[PDB]
């Protein structure tokens, strides 16, 4: 669907710049061949975690989100993805969620951006 104004992750609060820029930054390393930190990940469904998405069918990829983006790490310069992510769309890129690790449920969960 249409990239959201903003969208606040846990008390981090993003823009539709920041989340375009980190979906355009995730297609740019995989064509580039070069995943930063071997992000992005698949992202599925998971019921339990009450995240609505979109976009439409899967699959869907999750990638760090972050200001002053897109996220970028290497061997030689480890950079943390941090909570925040954005899921799109694997093969269009389209915009699906933003999703936190921030106040979700279980170790390693995901919630949802409101
Ligand atoms: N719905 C979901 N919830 C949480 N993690 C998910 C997920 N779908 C896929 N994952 C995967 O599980 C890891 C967390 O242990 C995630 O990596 P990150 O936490 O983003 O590093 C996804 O690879
Ligand atoms: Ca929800």
């Amino acid at each position: 669907c249409d990239i959201p104004q903003s969208t606040n992750c846990g008390g981090n609060v993003y823009s539709n710049d920041d989340i375009n820029t980190a979906i355009q930054g995730a297609l740019d390393d995989v064509a580039n061949g070069d995943r930063p930190d071997n992000y992005p990940h698949q992202y599925y469904d998971e019921a339990s975690e009450d995240i609505t998405l979109c976009c439409g069918s899967g699959p869907w990829s999750e990638f760090p989100l972050v200001y002053n983006g897109p996220y970028y790490s290497s061997r030689d310069n480890y950079v943390s993805p941090g909570p925040d992510r954005v899921i799109y769309q694997t093969n269009t890129g389209e915009f699906c969620a933003t999703v936190t690790h921030t106040g979700a449920a279980s170790y390693d969960g995901f919630t949802q951006c409101s």
